[PDB]
């Protein structure tokens, strides 16, 4: 009778064995009905030589109380199972058919007798490991035959699917999880991605957490094995689980190509959250510490940690740390790292930290706005910094401007208006006209484009210095649930990179042409 | 000044590398204070030849918000970490000292400078893998010296510590978790322990769950590798995750030594709870199925599953299943399995299912009591069955009597009064006077002895057919948190075995002398 099809707007990972290409619900089957044949068509332009395999799975039925509008009973390919993040959980999906050479038209068969009511099938797509990150698939279920009669196909399934790469999967290198992405592009065009390595579980500091780094010299097609950018092991003879460092922020000093990573080292504090347990004072026994490493060799090797806590932290603050993601070099060569501090009354404020001496000494002035935390900063115009802030009020990003490196702040017109959020980290970068193919100054922004939950990870572009974010100048990458944090860096003149927590992997990299954003 | 010591009443596992013997809190240290020496003393009659090693660990400090009355900042030895359930998580505990030859007096040293305020240390004990399950340690911290001055020792640390064995640990044989213990003793004195094998996670049916079995010919000192007693894999071409079977109940037919295992097979139901999603009807597509396997070779090999659903399940019931744990043979040779059914209005009832034909045909009559679920049955006196029930009203076990195999029920004097519970599975068995060393009829009962949470797993004995459970006739085995389910079986004339979910392992076995219960 009737069959529903979903083409989910989620990344096809080039390093995965399985990727959800279609989910399919047959809502009102009679017991014994067989999906004899289903035909997929790929668009004319699609590079079918890059597809290694297409599979048709059966995932059985639905629970009587979970309704009839779902496209699956369970996650088909897990992003958390430390034993398998790369293939379909074989306990939830049974392969019906497989094709290892893919033409524009493809048929998949089954002889599986359906149950009465809801039955779930899904198409998996496996790409070649060397598949272009810039390739796209346009796929449609054109025919479904049940008991040798072609059934009616319904559903929105016209999505243009993009590639990505799972730089870090849950369980990689004995690590439980990876969180809190940062991304910069070195002067040599090298992509450097930083993250928490959370060994024991996925809970925030305090825990056994190191700062990791993934390096790519080929615009993200391949990533060199994980380096530990910063670690404190069993410092002062306290357990490694009372010595975590994380929430990393990375910048490239564009004048020297010296790379800096800043992070919060929590020392002691039992097995409880630093957010609530970091207390006033200055010593490592008293409060979270602001720690920095540097790389002079394009991110290959990393200096020992220097403690900058004494330079910038007020003693009365419960907690000073970087804003996670990245910092910037300004036109005049000032290095800028967004920061956040919880004051004596447990009220969080977003601000900036800067250095005028190639990162030798760091300074913080005034907070931008009350009840904000995680922020990212861009030089929207010469000498003028735009701070884009996570706001505990909910619903929308706070936006301020400073022309004096945070001594005074002014509200931007886009404040609490233009950029929706659910209270989550967001990435903002600026691109100079001469440094990109459109030949105009850009602001690029990424976050979960929702007021509730963390999903619909989206890159947005502004042509007018973040006054307007036109709906036409946006690309949806991941419409399913994840931990939500992202970071942007331009790869080259034509493409932006995004390093983000996604529905398909803890650290996901995707590349998007500027001309896909802007008509 | 003052130092606090805890001797936690939890099983010392003979198969573990580490076991918590003592937790110690130093509440108000000065920064730099060193625990120079700590002396532990064992009773004269203790078998110190069974101790392989004793270790002193440092676990650092406590979080500012978690108070000053805790004995640890974190679980030291995990019962859930699939990568390590046998040794202390090295990220939470740093070894200070170790002794491989243990005398009646033992000293442990450190040179670790303490932090200001709370510092945590703990003593680990490792036993010989062949340590007697009936051996006990009586250990006391007699001295603690800080900066070469003997500090004041406080705390209740007079516990007589018992041995146990982790039959199943989280992660064993590629399984995420194990739940729902059942235990019988065959006519050959063989222990047979059954459980859910939960491969994907620890959630109830519906999921990828098999019934496992562990067999011991030496009264629980050693366990043969895990056998799958019952499995439905990819039946009818539905995923194994929509084909789970669990909540096993086991009995020995004492006339034949034929062993029977009964379990609930859920077929379909998406990835949601059978408790709410099993619907009225009789077919496997419609409702949970009552399945049985048997062993004629003392539990070495298992028959294919037979479907009992047709014989005993009313079509209008949403869910019929066995009560997890064990069933019995009565004096007249009737085989009895406790059952539970959810009626058309979603109201659960506890009852019994019996066979008079060596398990050929099964019958259910009337429910004992409304809003009860998991029950265990014992033949208190000839022809007279006591049903001990989990009660959704809270606080205490329901107890009924039937002398007509459930056609009529009468409330027992102990009903909703004598046995506290938190709404959890409990074990009850009867022991004939001629079959045990005390030479009197016993009832033995085990559960979490609390009205809140699942902890203080305790065996209780009654000399007067469950009318009274004297506090003196009880043994506390596990005062820390676990999933709470237990099952009892007499090993021999002198000792009772308990197969239970514990704070130290998913499937824990311990042996207790009858004379420790009744002194
Ligand atoms: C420090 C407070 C901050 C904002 C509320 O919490 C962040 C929220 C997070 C979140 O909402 O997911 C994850 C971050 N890892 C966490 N940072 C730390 C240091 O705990
Ligand atoms: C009818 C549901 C049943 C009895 C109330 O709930 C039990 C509770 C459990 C529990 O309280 O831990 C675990 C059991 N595995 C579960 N059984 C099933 C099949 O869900």
């Amino acid at each position: 009778d009737s069959v529903y099809v979903q083409n989910p707007q989620i990344p096809i990972l080039v390093d995965r064995t399985d990727n959800v290409l279609f989910r399919i619900r047959i809502p009102d089957a009679t017991k014994g009905d067989v999906l004899n044949r289903l035909t997929i068509r790929f668009g004319n332009e699609d590079k079918l030589s890059e597809v290694k395999a297409v599979r048709l799975f059966y995932a059985g039925t639905e629970a009587a109380t979970k309704g009839r509008s779902r496209f699956a009973p369970v996650t088909y390919v897990s992003s958390h199972n430390i034993r398998n993040t790369r293939s379909a959980n074989p306990s939830y999906s049974i392969r019906q058919d497989e094709v290892t050479t893919v033409a524009n038209t493809l048929t998949l068969k089954t002889r599986q007798p359906m149950v009465k009511g809801i039955n779930y099938f899904w198409v998996s797509v496996e790409m070649d490991r060397n598949t272009s990150l810039l390739s796209k698939l346009t796929s449609t279920v054109t025919e479904v035959v049940i008991n040798d009669k072609p059934a009616v196909i319904a559903g929105e399934q016209a999505a243009v699917r993009r590639m990505g790469i799972g730089v870090r999967h849950a369980g990689d290198d004995g690590s439980a999880s990876f969180r809190i992405p940062g991304l910069v592009t070195t002067n040599k065009g090298t992509l450097l991605g930083v993250y928490d390595v959370r060994y024991n579980n996925s809970v925030d500091l305090q825990e056994h957490i190191d700062v990791g780094l993934s390096r790519s010299t080929d615009k993200g097609q391949t990533w060199e094995p994980m380096r530990i950018a910063m670690s404190f092991g069993e410092t002062d003879g306290l357990p490694s689980g009372q010595n975590g460092v994380g929430d990393p922020s990375i910048l490239v000093d564009e004048r020297t190509n010296t790379v800096w990573v800043v992070a919060a080292w929590t020392h002691g504090m039992g097995n409880a959250r630093a957010w609530t347990n970091s207390m006033p004072g200055m010593t490592p026994d008293e409060t979270a510490q602001l720690m920095m490493v540097k790389s002079t060799d394009d991110g290959r090797t990393w200096s020992e940690s220097t403690n900058i806590t004494s330079q910038v932290k007020d003693p009365s603050w419960c907690f000073l740390l970087q804003g996670p993601g990245r910092g910037i070099t300004m036109r005049d060569g000032t290095l800028v790292f967004p920061i956040q501090f919880i004051d004596s009354l447990r009220v969080p404020h977003a601000g900036i930290m800067y250095s005028k001496d190639r990162g030798e000494t760091w300074h913080i002035h005034q907070p931008a706005r009350t009840n904000t935390t995680e922020a990212q900063v861009a030089e929207v115009e010469p000498g003028v910094l735009m701070l884009n802030m996570r706001d505990n009020r909910g619903g929308s990003r706070a936006v301020s401007i400073t022309r004096d490196l945070g001594k005074s702040w002014t509200e931007h017109s886009s404040n609490r208006s233009a950029l929706p959020e659910s209270i989550c980290m967001a990435s903002l970068i600026s691109v100079k006209a001469k440094d990109n193919i459109i030949g105009k100054d850009l602001l690029l922004f990424s976050n979960p484009n929702t007021t509730e939950g963390r999903h619909h990870i989206t890159i947005k572009a502004s042509l007018d210095g973040g006054v307007t974010w036109l709906p036409a100048h946006q690309v949806l990458l991941d419409e399913e649930d994840g931990w939500g944090y992202s970071c942007l860096s331009m790869i080259d003149r034509e493409t932006v990179g995004i390093f983000y927590e996604s529905s398909v992997a803890h650290m996901t990299f995707q590349a998007v042409k500027i001309k896909d954003l802007i008509r």
